[PDB]
């Protein structure tokens, strides 16, 4: 019977980042809609209620730099979106703008980067994986199943890919189930709001640590609660019979 307490631990990482850029503060915007062939489905779910659950399809972002690079582009823009899809809406998870970005090098060597903004509820328990595609998350409650999209784009042009997630292992002990007055994920936007602008993200989110601190931040309450950090996360798998 495997004990439920606290561990003793360093206190949270202070890591050196990738490489030196401008952050943008206090940018808003409309969050494009997530509706509208079809969309490539993964699956992710966790043996045990405290493991941490990633969200992991590589987006082959690799190559698309690669073909801009043979066409002699001086530089790229991205931004990297998530919701969480239910009945008739969506609500905005993550959002981040990589602009000036360098081709040659590998995805996200950008002059300018905002925050990212995040979902409360999310950020508490959540972070991008270190090449800033995927999703990590530490012990979800299982309020956390559903099915997430992320929206990647690359100069422009958006890409889609679906997670459903499951965890039929249940709550685990330490997970969080809610963020201040136990609010949990915000507020489920239909279509229409979308498409009339209405998500502005500095409005429903907001703006956070990088990913290395983030992933800091979380790892340490994590561990703190005796759980371990994956040496790998494995792309997440496809419908299988
Ligand atoms: C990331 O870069 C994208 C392009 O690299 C930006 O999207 C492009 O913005 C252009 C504006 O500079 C659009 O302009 C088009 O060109 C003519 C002018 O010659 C206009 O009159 C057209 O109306 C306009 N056409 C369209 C289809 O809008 C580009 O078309 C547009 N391209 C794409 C693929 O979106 C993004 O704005 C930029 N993202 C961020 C966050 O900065
Ligand atoms: C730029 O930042 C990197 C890491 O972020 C650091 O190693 C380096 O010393 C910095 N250089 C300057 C000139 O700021």
């Amino acid at each position: 019977p495997a004990p439920r307490v606290t561990v003793y631990v360093d206190p949270p990482a202070y890591p050196m980042p990738r490489y030196n850029y401008t952050e943008r503060w206090h940018t808003t915007g409309p969050i494009p809609s997530p509706f509208a062939q079809p969309v490539e489905v993964r699956y992710a779910t966790s043996a045990a209620a405290c493991d941490m659950l990633a969200l992991i399809a590589d987006p082959q972002v690799g190559r698309t730099l690669w073909e801009a690079v043979r066409r002699h582009a001086r530089a790229y823009n991205a931004t990297v979106i998530w919701y969480k899809i239910e009945s008739g809406c969506a609500r905005p998870l993550y959002y981040m703008e990589y602009t000036e970005c360098e081709p040659r090098k590998h995805f996200g060597y950008c002059r300018y980067r905002t925050p990212p903004f995040w979902d409360s509820f999310l950020a508490g328990f959540a972070y991008p994986t270190d090449d800033e595609l995927g999703l990590i998350m530490a012990a979800p409650a299982r309020l956390v199943e559903g099915q997430y999209r992320r929206a990647l784009y690359i100069d422009g042009t958006v890409a889609y890919t679906d997670f459903m997630v499951s965890l039929p292992a249940g709550d685990c002990w330490f997970s969080k189930l809610g963020a201040a007055r136990g609010y949990t994920f915000g507020a489920c936007f239909p279509a229409r709001d979308y498409e009339q602008k209405k998500v502005l993200r500095l409005t429903y989110l907001t703006q956070y640590y990088p990913q290395e601190a983030h992933k800091a931040i979380v790892d340490y309450w994590f561990m703190r609660h005796g759980g371990v950090v994956p040496p790998y996360f494995e792309e997440s798998k496809g419908y299988e019979p």
